[PDB]
């Protein structure tokens, strides 16, 4: 049954990304808003898996999903129950998700060789730890139970996977339920953190970051936001460049060479592109347009960081970097323009490839301000500096310090294993592991790669697969899994209409979501936590957490309070404080300044009707 179905499942040609299908082609270069579910339905999903099954699938690809499950009931290959898991729990293959069968597929899985493979125990063990998936109204639907998957982490992490020995590290970091731990999670970490500078070279480790794509980013700020617009707070989007002929091509390259949410890049067109410009103008270069100067010669920067790179070639070259770059700032003498990433890799390349040190310190210093210094600098000196004990550099200690902060990654570890080798008592102990995971959780690529998955596999459709996705991240300590997940489990009704149709238990998750969010900083997710209590009771948990928020300078928050004291459940009924509230709102913004004395207005419509009496 199954060797026959290798050749099909090679032939299909699967997990479909399309990005990549518009990293080549001329596209829209839009989109925006695109569509959401705001109530879950649970009998409707089962009714439209009945017509997409019926339907839309191609027979042979019923033939193929016909003998593989006909065959493992008959035989036990435990191949490939492994694989239908993996394909009604992904959607990997063209075919449907269906977390009842997938999650009853996992114990098939698992009891064939109880506790060996790590990869999938863990799958299960968040689906234990959520009770919303792998549920319905058979017998074996059971609700959340923390424990049952406490254990398989500890199996897991035991085995040795990292994600698991993360998520542990979070949990008793934040006191999720457990309490606070910072030894364990101090051990582990630096243990995670260990194996991740081993999973690298000496050569990348030193001289280049490889440059991973981005999506740790908080949905719901492509539209508006959380709530609003205006009243929010950091939008982490990054996207699209821009502020006479060829600044039309300039950023149309960069945008190519990082291109980080929609359309996925590589060098390889903007390369050769690039090249021809620099083979076109060359001869004809006067003065030509000081401002168009300015971009040629910034091109020629990001250029000479190509060849030093080695994007789109079999290998890179010193050498043509070296003479083209060398001559942009042959250039940059004139008009005096920016000059730096050319000062930090020709300062670089010759400290590896030449070894004239002497000069390279002339070159990290005279770009060391610049603005494209991030950590690069400081934390190549810092080298040296403990190499050569030279009197001209400064201590290592003060460069790695500022290499930390601006978010260079392997900036941290030195700084790290710095500070708790330290001889020296710095500051405390806790702090130390809130730099482990700041380096762990930054380095994204052998943790949370899914991150490609969640987004990409959202917006063709099938929202549920990246909730699973942001529902395996969120125990993670990854706020934006957190408030994704349950931007998409709760939207915000507007004003007029109507709220959800949702279920309680799928609430019971998004506020923890929520909560923990607002515990990492993003204010505005506490605000949304006590609209959910405006539908229940718990008035007082509710006023408790509005109350949590206004202490950090919301005004939200405040308008909820003040109306939550005048109408609705309030132990005791006063209007003192409350137009104290309602004003203090327009003393801090400035910009509501009318409906604070509005507020006002009807308060004291109150009083002029109540002293009728
Ligand atoms: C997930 O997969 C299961 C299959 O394990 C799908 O199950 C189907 O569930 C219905 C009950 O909702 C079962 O009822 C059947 O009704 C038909 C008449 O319509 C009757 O002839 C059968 O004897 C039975 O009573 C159905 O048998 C069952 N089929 C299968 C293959 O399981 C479920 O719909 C899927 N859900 C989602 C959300 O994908
Ligand atoms: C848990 O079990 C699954 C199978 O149910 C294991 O999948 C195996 O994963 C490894 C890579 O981690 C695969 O190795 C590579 O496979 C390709 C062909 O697909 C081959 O060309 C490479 O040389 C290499 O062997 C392996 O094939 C794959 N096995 C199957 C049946 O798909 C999984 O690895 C297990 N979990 C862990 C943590 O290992
Ligand atoms: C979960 C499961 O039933 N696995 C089956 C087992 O029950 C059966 O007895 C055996 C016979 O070879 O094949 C396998
Ligand atoms: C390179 O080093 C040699 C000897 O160390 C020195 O004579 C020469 O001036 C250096 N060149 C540059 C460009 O710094
Ligand atoms: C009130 O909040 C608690 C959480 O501490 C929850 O278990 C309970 O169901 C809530 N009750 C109502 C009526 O909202």
């Amino acid at each position: 049954p199954w060797p026959e179905a290798r050749h099909l499942l090679n032939t299909i040609a699967k997990s479909r990304d399309p990005m990549k299908e518009a990293a080549m082609e001329p596209n829209a270069d839009e989109f925006v808003g695109f569509y959401v579910p705001m109530d879950y339905s649970p009998r409707n999903e089962e009714k439209n898996y009945q017509s997409i099954w019926q339907n839309e699938i191609t027979d042979s690809q019923r033939h193929i999903y016909e003998l593989l499950v006909q065959s493992s009931e008959q035989f036990n290959n435990s191949e490939a129950t492994y694989t239908l898991s993996q394909i009604h729990l992904w959607s990997q293959y063209n075919f449907p998700h269906n977390m009842t069968l997938a999650h009853k597929y996992l114990e098939k899985f698992n009891d064939l060789t109880h506790f060996t493979n790590h990869s999938a125990i863990f799958d299960l063990a968040v689906m234990y730890a959520t009770g919303g998936c792998a549920s319905g109204n058979d017998q074996t639907v059971i609700p959340q139970d923390s424990a049952k998957a406490l254990l398989y982490y500890q199996r897991a992490a035991q085995l040795g996977n990292l994600k698991a020995k993360q998520v542990l590290a979070y949990k008793y970091y934040s006191g999720f339920n457990v309490p606070r731990n910072f030894h364990k999670s101090l051990v582990l970490y630096r243990d995670i953190a260990e194996q991740l500078r081993k999973s690298y070279s000496r050569d990348e480790w030193d001289i280049v970051f490889p440059y991973w794509e981005s999506y740790n980013v908080r949905i719901s700020d492509f539209e508006s936001g959380l709530l609003g617009k205006g009243l929010n707070s950091v939008p982490s989007s990054t996207v699209r460049k821009r502020t006479r002929r060829i600044i039309r091509i300039y950023y149309a390259a960069l945008n190519d060479y990082k291109g980080t949410y929609s359309q996925s890049r590589n060098c390889e067109r903007a390369k050769n592109l690039l090249e021809l410009t620099y083979k076109e103008f060359q001869p004809h270069v006067d003065n030509l347009d000081p401002l168009q100067v300015f971009y040629y010669v910034r091109c020629l920067q990001l250029l000479g960081h190509m060849y030093f790179t080695g994007e789109g070639s079999s290998k890179p070259n010193i050498h043509m970097a070296e003479e083209i770059l060398t001559t942009s700032l042959e250039i940059s003498r004139r008009a005096q323009g920016p000059i730096g990433r050319a000062c930090i890799d020709l300062g670089l390349i010759n400290q590896y490839i030449t070894n004239n040190i002497s000069q390279a310190i002339s070159y990290y210093m005279k770009a060391m301000k610049t603005q494209a210094n991030n950590g690069i600098v400081e934390f190549q000196l810092s080298k040296l500096a403990t190499s050569f004990p030279e009197e001209k550099i400064g201590d290592p200690f003060n460069l790695m310090e500022t290499a930390y902060l601006n978010g260079f990654i392997p900036a941290i570890y030195e700084f790290a294993v710095m500070i708790e080798s330290g001889m020296n008592s710095k500051s405390s102990v806790e702090n130390t592991a809130y730099l482990f995971k700041t380096f762990v959780d930054k380095n994204e690529a052998i943790m949370a790669p899914k991150l490609r998955t969640a987004f990409a596999a959202l917006i063709n459709d099938r929202s549920e697969v990246a909730l699973w996705a942001y529902s395996q991240l969120a125990e993670q300590g990854y706020e934006t899994a957190q408030v994704s997940a349950a931007y998409l489990m709760y939207q915000l009704p507007y004003e007029f209409e109507d709220p959800p149709r949702t279920t309680d238990q799928r609430k019971t998750l998004a506020i923890s979501y929520y909560t923990r969010a607002f515990k990492q900083g993003n204010i505005d997710a506490g605000v949304v936590a006590g609209d959910i209590y405006f539908q229940m009771q718990n008035y007082s948990k509710a006023m408790a957490l509005y109350q949590g928020a206004a202490l950090k300078y919301s005004i939200q928050a405040i308008w909820n309070l003040g109306y939550m004291h005048e109408h609705g459940l309030g132990v005791n009924r006063d209007f003192h404080l409350a137009k104290r509230y309602y004003d203090q709102v327009s003393e801090h913004d400035h910009r509501f300044y009318l409906a604070s004395k509005l507020s006002v207005l009807k308060l004291h419509l109150k009083s002029w009707l109540t002293w009728i009496t």
